[PDB]
């Protein structure tokens, strides 16, 4: 007889997630600025790695944090972005106060608990942008041409991070970056 998994085993994540870490500076160009932190695959390792990082509010202005799933980098040139887009959560001033650090969190949780249920293969990651002007939340897909994954993903992650209803946020696809108007609403 072997032991009850259940009293030893990490609780296991649907998918293994990367996190990464960026940093500004001119000088560099923008990739150069990218870095990984560390990847896990279980709760607990998810936990491990939060819990010892500074809170998003808390870090330096132009700065960001990137939970991508392992193996796609978060960058519009990646295979599975490049033909994607992102729902934009736009906070103001005051917002950093009070909803930036729990819309993060709240963000996390949907991703590694796959709380986007059938159209989880559309989701790539999300990216925080801690910034002066007024910081930013996205939820990055794959295919800015899949309307219904799309519209149910922005649809499930707006009810979720709870803002009021009556507030509307708008899906931008990244090659319609500007050298920028939304695909959908919700
Ligand atoms: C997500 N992303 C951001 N950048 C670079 O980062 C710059 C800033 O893009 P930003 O997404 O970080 O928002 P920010 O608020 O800093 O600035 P703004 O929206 O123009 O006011 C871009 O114009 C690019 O030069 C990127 N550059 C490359 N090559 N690939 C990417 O995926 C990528």
């Amino acid at each position: 007889e072997v032991a009850n998994p259940e009293h030893y085993i990490k609780h296991p994540l649907q998918n293994r997630w990367a996190l990464w870490f960026f940093k500004n500076d001119k000088s560099k160009t923008w990739q150069a600025n990218l870095r990984l932190i560390s990847k896990f695959d279980t709760v607990e390792d998810f936990w491990a790695l939060y819990n010892h990082i500074q809170l998003s509010s808390n870090l330096m202005p132009g700065c960001d944090y990137s939970l991508f799933k392992d193996g796609i980098e978060p960058m519009w040139e990646d295979e599975k972005n490049k033909r994607g887009g992102r729902w934009l959560i736009t906070l103001n001033k005051q917002q950093r106060r009070s909803d930036l650090d729990r819309f993060w969190l709240e963000t996390l949780l949907c991703l590694i608990g796959e709380s986007f249920d059938d159209y989880s293969d559309d989701v790539c990651g999300a990216v925080v942008n801690v910034r002066a002007k007024g910081d930013k939340i996205a939820i990055w897909t794959t295919e800015c041409e899949n309307r219904e994954a799309v519209t149910h993903i922005g649809r499930v992650y707006k009810e979720r991070l709870g803002l009021p209803p009556k507030i509307v946020i708008g899906y931008q696809s990244h090659a319609d970056t500007a050298t920028t108007k939304n695909r959908f609403v919700v």
